[PDB]
């Protein structure tokens, strides 16, 4: 129904974007029949037909913060077909952007992150790998949770890397990890240490250390996520809360050099961006 | 209102010559945010002839960014150099004029009628903002889907698309846009032929006052022809209204087989919910 089952006549892959845990990324033309345009494409190659069942799903999901599957090939090698988001994942967008982020943008992208979440956890599909990578930027002002609902230690919670147990509870853990990366500006979490060793320094009561733009206040909502107990730590929903009233005075609760000039956009460059690039 | 994004140089590039027109050339271009690595596709217009006049180009470029209706193309930057330079959204499948010709007779009737409703709605928009297009014609019609067209370069010689009384005397209404209409629509019916063909420019005002008009189009039925012909009569007020056009279109939409005899009827493709998602997820996410 809201899914499209293309034909390997009908776009071609271009240039590779990047490798993950199961697929490779391509650039690709979508190359409508009988006309002469070529639209481009997001193309994961994967490394049982009822897959297509599975695509459904992700074809279903109906949130401003969650992508969509748009198409599928199946003649051979599963190819899935997405929209393009020229500026990738926001894991390399907060590296390349090191210098120039702001307290604005980072709240507003936790709050995005957080609906998306609630979103899925409303249709109870569980991510399973939610990290910066996975989070697409569509417009600097604008991201959207990708690859869920199908190696990486860590970002998966204790109860995850001992037992093989993920639920919603197990994605507020990696939305913690997430917030993480975002706040250190795309750092590398518990680096240098081996993945063989990460499940015994949580035990031992160890975390990530304190971001040094980050307030106590936000900090506190990263280690509730990263609790043992799966139930007690915080409900998507209450993220939201929290991080859209951390949003409403950001320069309170993180503190950046010159985060007073590197602001929200202008409602002149909202309206240039969202008529170029993002009209939904 | 600043709805106008005053871009600066370096900021964009012009990449590919689309088209000229009666002031300006139109290129696809690239824009390139600032402090981004990103290349944003865009459509450029360079105007023909380079102070003071740039400061009505500015007024009319606020009033033409300032249009919100989903058949209504808006204007979204302008460039303040030498020579000006305008910025839209690019649209790949290009003016409904040469998607007409390249789909001769591949295309069906259902297409044909929503198109002539779609432009009618963004007319009488225009209409209801106190806007005159003074150049309405296929070419004029951009295709952002098949199943989705958007007027273009309004609010700013083709004489074969003007009314009479624009011809001899410099008088452009809503109700002279009628006319274009109704000479947009022949082209249409006609494939993307050309009007009045074989008679010269100069001579056109002096057929029309004799009663001439453009031919009956071979897949247009009598309904359609007429409501083409009250177009172009020439008492002004005689012609019919946008809005009124959108209800009679809209009702040979829901019949077109009724109204267009067109070979082939049956074996050309209308548009499907699957594909419509697919085409408005990857390039029409507006609403309609
Ligand atoms: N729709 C897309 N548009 C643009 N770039 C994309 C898109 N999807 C993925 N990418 C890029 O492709 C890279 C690799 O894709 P992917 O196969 O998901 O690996 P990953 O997500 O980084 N790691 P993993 O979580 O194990 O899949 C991402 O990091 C993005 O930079
Ligand atoms: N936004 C756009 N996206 C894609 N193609 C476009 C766009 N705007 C214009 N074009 C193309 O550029 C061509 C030339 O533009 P233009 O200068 O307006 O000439 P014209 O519209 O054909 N004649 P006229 O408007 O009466 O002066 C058009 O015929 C279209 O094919
Ligand atoms: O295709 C995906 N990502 C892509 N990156 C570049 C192009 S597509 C990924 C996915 C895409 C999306 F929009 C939303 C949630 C997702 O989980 N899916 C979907 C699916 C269905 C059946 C079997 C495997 C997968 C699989 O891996
Ligand atoms: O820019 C236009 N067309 C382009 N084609 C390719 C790129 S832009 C055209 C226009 C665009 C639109 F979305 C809606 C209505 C329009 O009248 N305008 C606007 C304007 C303002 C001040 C002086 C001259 C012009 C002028 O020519
Ligand atoms: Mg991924
Ligand atoms: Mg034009």
């Amino acid at each position: 129904a809201l899914l499209r089952i293309l034909k390997e006549t009908e776009f071609k892959k271009i240039k590779v974007l990047g490798s993950g845990a199961f697929g490779t990324v391509y650039k690709g033309l979508w190359i409508p029949e009988g006309e002469k345009v070529k639209i481009p494409v997001a193309i994961k190659e994967l490394r049982n037909k009822e897959i297509l069942d599975e695509a459904y799903v992700m074809a279903s999901v109906d949130n401003p913060h969650v992508c969509r599957l748009l198409g599928i090939c199946l003649t051979s090698t599963v190819q899935l077909i997405m929209q393009l988001m020229p500026f990738g994942c926001l894991l390399d967008y907060v590296r390349e952007h090191k210098d120039n982020i702001g307290s604005q943008y980072l709240l507003n992208w936790c709050v995005q992150i957080a609906k998306g979440m609630n979103y899925l956890e409303d249709r109870r599909l569980v991510h399973r790998d939610l990290a910066a990578r996975n989070v697409l930027v569509k417009t600097p002002q604008h991201v959207k949770i990708t690859d869920f609902g199908l190696v990486p230690i860590k970002w998966m919670a204790l109860e995850s890397i001992l037992h093989r147990i993920y639920t919603h509870q197990s994605d507020v853990w990696s939305y913690g990890v997430t917030v993480w990366e975002l706040m250190t500006f795309g750092s590398k979490p518990y680096d240098g240490i081996p993945a063989s060793e990460i499940s015994s320094i949580l035990e031992k009561g160890e975390r990530l250390p304190q971001p040094p733009i980050c307030t106590i206040d936000v900090y506190m909502i990263m280690r509730k996520c990263w609790m043992i107990d799966a139930d007690s730590r915080p409900k998507f929903r209450e993220l939201i809360i929290e991080f859209s009233k951390m949003a409403r005075d950001p320069q309170r609760y993180l503190v950046i050099q010159g985060d007073e000039r590197m602001h929200l956009p202008s409602p002149t460059d909202s309206n240039f961006y969202r008529a170029l690039m993002d009209e939904e």
